[PDB]
């Protein structure tokens, strides 16, 4: 799963740390630490945007999150997903 | 399962992160379904965010709490979202 | 497959149509055309969103689109799959 | 699916009173409830959609009454074929 | 499928007159409609009132003209379609 | 599982007292959990400690208090997660 | 099916988009094949193309117009473009 | 399948529709109109190509188009397979 | 099978206008729908026919429009017993 | 079946009726009531024949038959047959 | 089956048609109209003996009748069996 | 199914083609079975043929008519002779 | 497969030999060259009609033509099917 | 298959046994649907018989020649014939 | 099948030629070419028959005839099955 | 099986000269020869030789001509076999 | 089946010295075989037979010697194609 | 797993003497191994990691000898619940 | 998975902790927390490297990080990944 | 795999070799090497390209590589792919 | 598989060619030649890499292989697999 | 696969007369076809190409019936070993 | 296989690519572990890179020289590198 | 399969002379392949030719001498190889 979520309100933000009003989030989901790491370099790489955090959500599953303007959001987070295939 | 439970007392709303009149609680797969059904949720009706427990298994449980009418609104609003995505 | 595109390129939404610049546009794949329809009504009744048009992707799928400011379209886009899933 | 959608906004009924829709399978079965439709009561055609999958989805608009009416003989023609 | 249905009402045939029938062949695949047509037009006074694309490869030819025509017309489309 | 551990040390009540018992319902989602808090609270004269979450949906309830009202408590809680 | 139609009938080449000495069409799977089939026929011989139908599961079927000799060679080209795509 | 047609014919490139000589097509053949959408705004964001459009071949297939210098059309079509992979 | 037949040869209807047929799934639904084709339409019963395997067919005969909302009626009454 | 056969004894014509010599008797067997009149109209409208009459011989087949010239049976048949396929 | 029956009662021959005291009745069954007639057919064109009828019976089955004396029913139900088989 | 109708009202009798003192029924496959059925019946005792009734399936119902206990006797020939063909 | 064509075309006899206007062809089809001779001897022997050939159309199968009036080639093509099935 | 090939270069005809407009082909089973395949196409239009092919299989392909309306025409009557046998 | 008809009409033994009566004919059917050879040689050198032909009809089956007096003809095909057995 | 028999001997050509190669294309049914055959007389300097009916539908189309002529023929042959 | 038969009387080998046979598959191995043949030996091509199911026969004619020679050649070209 | 770690850098356990760890179902066999193996050897709770799948494994630190008599305390607690 | 990321992006280490620039970082994910803890032991212990930290993603799997130089994190893992195996 | 890169990057074309520029590439992987040569014969023989190489990949797999303009490209891989199916 | 070697000694650099310190290697590892040239062309579009080689190492796969600094070769590296995937 | 190309263009038969393939399975089957190849007829041997999973094929070039002769004797040798 | 052989013969090894005291040979799968763990084992101790040889379906088997202690050492750091990608 | 050919052509021994014989061992990996090498120039007076690989993991190698030694050495070869 790739997403973008645009315009999310600040608490929604701000819980997941990063208190800002960012224009938009992304986030790749992926499997393993491995994956999880390289889909972020890949995704500072891309684009302008910052590194809010790896969600492990269990399973293995960790989720990579990413904020900033949309544009670049967009160009990060299928960077990310395709650095995760890659692995 | 998507729940409202209706006069939390004060410890048991405390340790989720003041006294509410209730508590709004949606359980999302995934980390999108759980900020989409937070965002869906806090636009929806007149409710606060508390956070996102991750309980698991992928499972994300978002927490509003709120009046009561507003928690309701909020909640099904909530699980709509987490379906979409 | 319910969907939102935050900023979409210029190029995107006019093929689409219609020559349009819009904060985001939503998707909502029905199955049959009295869903779509009740999705496309659901969607401009619930937020101020323009109906952009609807496409038939073949196996009885058809697609509602919509146009506005990301809050509307978030709103619309969830009225109108929940208007398709009664149906 | 056989449905009557009472308000359509204009815009829905762009891209007043009432819409009915019949969905055939084949062209054959079509024309037949578009022409059962347009004989059973006093509605007008609005077009056919092809959907995909040899599906054809027959409209009408017309009151209410009349649509209902229509969409039910629309229905049972195509069966008929 | 191959029908003729008989007195279609004037909005029916919005598809393309108020003639005396219509005649309808289901044809697999876009030889199989061209050479049904072909047949169509060739063994009867019709005139062809176009091809419907309805998916899943199918495309029904559609004829019009005086009953006695549209019938031995589609008679001879689906045949024709057959042997392709 | 709901349990009671009668005398726990202290190090052990590192959750979160030397208080004279520890009562743990382990429940179905954060729900169960929620609803196990709140009845246990309800129930007795018992604190809430927390709830940790040990994966696989599983949220394990902890309260402290005394034997008797520990005991009440955890089995008010157990019967509050099955009703959800 | 590749396959070419000798004495198409005005009324049946006129719907598909002048009266042509013959048709050709070839049959392709998904828009690559067709638009490569199409670009090797008015490649390979003196045909005109006439349009692309889509026809459903993914089947487009590329239809050319020309004198028969040409139409021939022009259906062989197409056919063979599709299969290597 | 991901395709790069060099050199066609202005005839083949018409009747897609945007008469040009083109330098070449790109095109993405994708599943549904959410992967379709994704690609086209991957696909205009990552070079310099025009969208020429969606082409709904059935069964829930759309084939995006794009037109321009060759590559472009190497680099936008690339991009956007792999946005139709992250959705 | 409901069936409706436009210019029958006169040899042919022997063994003018049109020709309805409805198939029907033994006597009780051949009859319902004998009277409801009598009754929601200006057409006359030509008769039965019994094919065998208990399916009897039932035929009008009348103009054209009559006999299609005619046929309709039949099978729509066999269908219901 | 479908079926000529040439030169037939009167008592064999005379029994199916009526009461004639022909060159020819010409058989088509068809399923349902439907298949029979639209091949009984489609055999005297594609020949000189003269409908003999529909033998109905159980499990819903009917088997329709005519008289005339060899020519005309032979083309008449085939046109019956041809009407029967296509209801 | 092929059957000749011997000295039926007249009440027994009338019933079928052709009242009279034949010597015997022979009886081909055949199936379909198709094997009928050329049984039909082949039974007068070999003995003397007269066509009573066709009885349906169902199922498709024909049930071809001959009256006449015995030596030639005898020899005509053999001529309308091998045609019925021969088709 | 081989059965005797021991005083058939005249509406019943007369519609199968007179008030009889008994009705007999043998049912045969084929029309062999039939015609010999028939004939052993009226032969075996005093009653008289009434028809043959093709219902379906290859199956003939013979049915004669006359006092009781010729009836009788001549159902059972009837349905000797049915079996032996 | 036994079969009677009447009134066929000169081309359609001649091509199979034995140019002539024949009243009628017989065609019985056979399995090997056994039940062929036997056919036709029993075809020959049965009727006046004329061998046209065998033709062996693989298979093992040999259909078997006689050429002839109407009556003679009906009679003709039961004698020899009968015949084929005695070998 | 049934088929009809517009333009046959002259060593292509004359190897099946003059250059024609157009042939046709009729694929049968059996020698009977052959001859009443050849038999209906002499008769239902203005084509020239050309010989019968016995490729084996029981099958056998009827060819004809003729101008291209006639040809179309008759391999249609051909196919219809070779069915009904 | 090895085969012996006594009597063959002289048109049945023409067709298979050559232009003869014979008081039998004999047939052999082989599989394969060798085996037919080698029959037809055994059959020669076995007995006063002459060779008629070998019939081609398909599936690798030749089948050899000759012809010859009643006497010959018999021990010829003896013979002639033999042979093919052995190869 | 498409073909190429390079320095055929004379005798080999017992089927129809000296030609420098001879080209052979298996086709399935007999449209699939006269359409094989008419796309090698099209696309090359090569003569037809003739069909051969080898049993089981299948019909073997030969060519002869110069290498060049017969490698390309039978190319061409072979793909017009395919496409019907 | 590859096969030399030795005397073959005249009636036999019209329908001297020997024969040889090679059974092929395919007019391709034929062909190849029969090439192969005439250029291994000093033998003559007698003909193909074309026996049904795809099988073609090839046959040669000469001294013994030399037909048993070809013979192995002839099989040993159709293998490899 | 039971598991003794002999000389942890000390890099290592911030993330001497040893480290002692009982992997635990659950977390009340969690704590019912933590006090069996608090209270059956001079160590201490280092403590508890939730490592997913309700696996619990609870950690506790001290010499060499406390640490191996501590962790078997540990895991028997754990089996008897 | 055993892997090393060359040159890590300062955001992405950072997030990972704490604050640093790295010419790499490995990782290894060990099953259950004695094989991680090994792990760890065994890396620092056979390197110049610096424990980051662990990682619980779910399921029993702990991902142990360290940085240092591209020599040393190449040996650290390896060293790290053998120590998990033996437990 | 028949394939067609338009515009190839010297780098690219270079390792395949020859320091060369070329509008295309053109490839078509072949199963064994007579299939491979034949391909490259038709490929030289129907269009203006140059034979570049074959590469052996295993499995018995052969690829032959040409470059020269768009046209002769696209007709030389189509020539090429057709050789290696008649073999 | 996608790799990126960091540091790798000049032996081990040399003997796949290209003698030189890179301060970084790429690898995508592909099937078929196809997806080879495709990756390869991607990755020197991509970024400031060298091409360094095809290697084939049997069963159809082809590794390929840049050398350049850290940066460029791991852009590179998801170029080039994102390629592979599009053919 | 045996094959012969009879022309193969220079640029071809680079990366006259005719070329002859022999494919065989292993080094052992590929020698002895070479041996039996350059033994049997006067042909010269071009090389042998691994094409993997075992596969060798080996190559010669001659006038075309000295390639015709040496491929079917490579091919015999092939197989016996 | 990981594999020490102790005293090359001179011809043995040259073919691979002068007379050295052992060769060591890691087998690995694909090129990304033949370079790591050629990588790790000249890294590991002093012992010179010989080659890779490409074995065919996938396999790459990495061979270094050099003396006894060393190469024993190099081999396994080879194997270990190997297994972690 | 291990093999020995008698009389090697010269051109034959492209690979690597006109040597009296040569003798062939294949193996499974690099590892068998060397250590049959290894165990072939130590048995006879034989001469390495090279490794062949020819896929699938097999490397088959060559050596060449006189026939006595090349059979001796081809064996010591092949039972080089299976006792690793």
């Amino acid at each position: 799963a790739v997403h973008v979520i645009p315009r999310p309100h600040t608490d929604v933000e701000k819980i997941l740390g990063g208190s800002g009003g960012s224009e938009a989030l992304g986030m790749v989901e992926t499997k393993g630490l491995t994956a999880a790491i390289e889909a972020a370099d890949a995704m500072v790489a891309s684009a302008n945007v910052m590194l809010v955090g790896y969600e492990k959500i269990g399973s293995g599953l960790v989720t990579v999150i990413v904020r900033g303007d949309v544009g670049a959001v967009k160009a990060a987070t299928d960077a990310g997903a395709a650095a995760a295939r890659n692995v």
